[PDB]
């Protein structure tokens, strides 16, 4: 059903687009400060690039998992654009650690609460789904007893 | 079509935030042992924490994939059931795992046995659904002949 | 939705074996060099399987995005095609690396090039799918002026 779950494809293949371009900056790095793999070691400021992209591609799941559930429970355009906001902290949260450890805060706080309302219509969206039916089955055993 | 996915979806979103719990947990342990990013490395103990969370992020999209094409495609109710199963397993392999090396092997046991047979259901499923045209592709084809 | 959606299931199970398989040989190659959890660091033969493993794992949320993606938005038979190649070029990256980093790299290429089709399947079908509505939208908006 392409209809009710473009905008949520098209948020996953942004967020895709956008750890690719984390994965080549890790590249570059590599390449700048002479890091081989195997190493993930080196000098602060290449290991400040793995570890934004380590924790970004640690947290992507997280992230598709939740547009998806929240986008189809509870509204598409609302997780779509939670989506957007979470990617934009992400690139933020990437740009930032790569200059210094401290200035992925603010941008990580960003991309945490974006992810946190993702999650928080997630679980709305559910409970609207199931809690009636729960509450029903609950009522029809009591009547039977009354 | 929410009505033939809820379960997954609730599976799924519990999931999410047990990965988020472990991500909280992996911070605590970053103050409390004064590790900083963007080193991994420090005390055993810090380290058993980080690796714990990492180790259940690394599995987490092998454990959403094969939760919903088995969900999909063998019962959902019987993936929703085995990816309880996994994630509680999961909850003690982090638990024993941050208390010690030797303590996440039970937890990594059951949480295997639950995955493995989440495969297999997905696996059953989809036998189900290719074997039989398949089997009639092969048939007609040597029918034509004989 | 069990039949448009069946072979991408059955390339994402693949998937999932075939990380089981990755996650197998560094537990194989953490028994031979006696390397215990929670360190992920030793001699350069076992700090590349285990390397290969964590590489192939935080790649394979993108392959599974972009695949369902291609495969409901652009064609499923293509989208699974691609997704094949994928993941035959991982497996000969994990042999690869395992055996030497410079080995890494034909196969590296090859599936990055498996990826980016599938990201430009994905994006043409999104495309396809929006850019009408869009130009109508444009259209519509100028027809009124004019
Ligand atoms: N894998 C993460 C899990 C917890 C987390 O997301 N921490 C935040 C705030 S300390 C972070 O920016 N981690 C930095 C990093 O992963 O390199 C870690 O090692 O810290
Ligand atoms: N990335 C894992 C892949 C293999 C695996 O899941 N091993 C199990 C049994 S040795 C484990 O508990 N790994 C501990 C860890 O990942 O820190 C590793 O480095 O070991
Ligand atoms: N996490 C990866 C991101 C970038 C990447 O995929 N690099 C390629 C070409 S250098 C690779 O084979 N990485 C080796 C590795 O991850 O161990 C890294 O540390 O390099």
């Amino acid at each position: 059903m392409k209809d009710e779950v473009a905008l949520l494809a098209a948020v996953t293949l942004l967020g895709v687009l956008l750890q690719a371009y984390f994965s080549l900056q890790v590249i570059s790095a590599r390449r700048a400060f002479r890091v081989s793999p195997p190493l993930t070691t080196g000098p602060p400021e290449f290991e400040r690039v793995y570890r934004a992209q380590v924790n970004c591609s640690e947290y992507f799941p997280l992230f598709l998992a939740t547009l998806w559930v929240a986008g189809i429970f509870f509204h598409e355009g609302a997780a779509a654009l939670c989506g957007l906001v979470y990617l934009f902290a992400r690139l933020r949260y990437f740009q930032g650690y790569a200059r210094s450890a401290q200035l992925r805060l603010a941008p990580l706080y960003a991309s945490a609460r974006a992810l946190w309302l993702l999650v928080a219509l997630a679980a709305l969206g559910l409970l609207a789904h199931f809690l009636p039916a729960a509450l029903r089955a609950a009522l029809l055993g009591r009547l039977r007893t009354l």
